[PDB]
């Protein structure tokens, strides 16, 4: 019987419940910031404590020291899944909730801080193994190896077949990360809610609202305070620029987004970015589900800290 729970400090506990929330720069604070979570998401009783934590810090120990897709972002994409939901308490059976923490904490894995396009112009091994979301179904293969680590199985009260449904969520979840494959997501999500046909009844309607959950918590860094969006602008750029770096070393000139040497047009490439793929991302999910509203907003507080960028006001 287990009387124990996660408490955070005051300031923590209640900004922790917002959508815009900071996970500081503490790291060693980030398991229990994350089992808070589970706890407050699911219950005490989903997963034993010994092999939740062991899953935790063995994920930490799989994701790299890059500047951007790292354990920071890990933690930082699962408390936007925490946050949605939290504010969407009725809509999600308990095996999702369980499934869909866990899919945000693992869905970079191992990345490298380089794209699909560089591994398939390098002519990576994983490109071979996986022509599609090369990097996506390598984060859900690494997400299996560390789930069948002894100790580390965290369903393991699951029945068969219950078992076998999470891991169905946790990989659709985690290919549902491949940018690549939002833009058609999003505009049948669009259709289906327009013409009134959408029913989170039907399997695989459910599969594409939770594909767009997973773009919207991948992209929240563009729904922080704009301190917070701006200083992790400078770590998205740093991975962009290496990679056009080796870009450069095959030969090959990267697009700007990836050239140092065009550094002048980020403010320019951020709204482009902006009105491309976040504003109609969070537009899209605050139809579906409308108490997600202060995504859109925060995203739309950012695009214009951008035009002013621009307009040399800053
Ligand atoms: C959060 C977040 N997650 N992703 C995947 C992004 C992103 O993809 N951001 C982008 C898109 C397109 N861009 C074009 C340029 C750019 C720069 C200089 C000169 C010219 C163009 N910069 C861009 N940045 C952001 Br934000
Ligand atoms: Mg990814
Ligand atoms: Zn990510």
């Amino acid at each position: 019987q287990g009387l124990m729970q996660f408490t955070l400090p005051v300031r923590l506990c209640k900004e922790i419940e917002l959508f815009h929330f900071d996970i500081g720069p503490f790291e060693n604070m980030w398991p229990g910031i994350f089992v808070y979570m589970v706890h407050r998401s699911c219950g005490t009783s989903c997963f034993e404590l010994e092999k939740l934590c062991r899953f935790i810090m063995s994920v930490k120990k799989n994701y790299r020291r890059v500047p951007y897709h790292n354990w920071k972002h890990a933690v930082t994409v699962a408390h936007c899944m925490y946050a949605i939901l939290q504010n969407n308490h009725t809509l999600f059976t308990d095996l999702e909730r369980k499934g869909l923490l866990i899919a945000c904490l693992c869905h970079d894995l191992d990345h490298r801080g380089f794209s699909n396009s560089y591994l398939q112009k390098f002519d990576h091994p994983l490109a071979a193994l996986y022509s599609t979301s090369t990097m996506e179904q390598h984060h859900f293969s690494q997400t299996v190896s560390i789930l069948q680590l002894e100790g580390h199985n965290i369903f393991s009260t699951l029945s068969s077949s219950e078992y076998e449904q999470v891991l169905e969520i946790i990989r659709k979840a985690i290919i549902a990360t491949d940018l690549a494959l939002y833009f058609g997501n999003r505009k049948q999500l669009e259709e289906m809610y327009q013409t009134g046909s959408l029913n989170l009844n039907n399997q695989s309607h459910r599969d594409r609202v939770i594909g767009l959950m997973m773009t919207a918590c991948d992209l929240c860094s563009v729904t922080k305070l704009w301190p917070v969006t701006k200083l992790t602008a400078n770590d998205i750029y740093a991975e962009f620029w290496a990679e056009g770096d080796e870009m450069k070393k095959l030969g090959i000139q990267p697009i700007p987004m990836m050239d140092r040497d065009k550094k002048d047009e980020v403010p320019q490439g951020q709204l482009g970015f902006y009105n491309a793929v976040a504003i109609p991302c969070y537009t899209t999910l605050t139809q579906i589900l409308p108490p997600t509203e202060p995504l859109l907003k925060a995203c739309r507080d950012n695009l214009s800290q951008w035009e002013k960028v621009i307009r040399g006001e800053e």
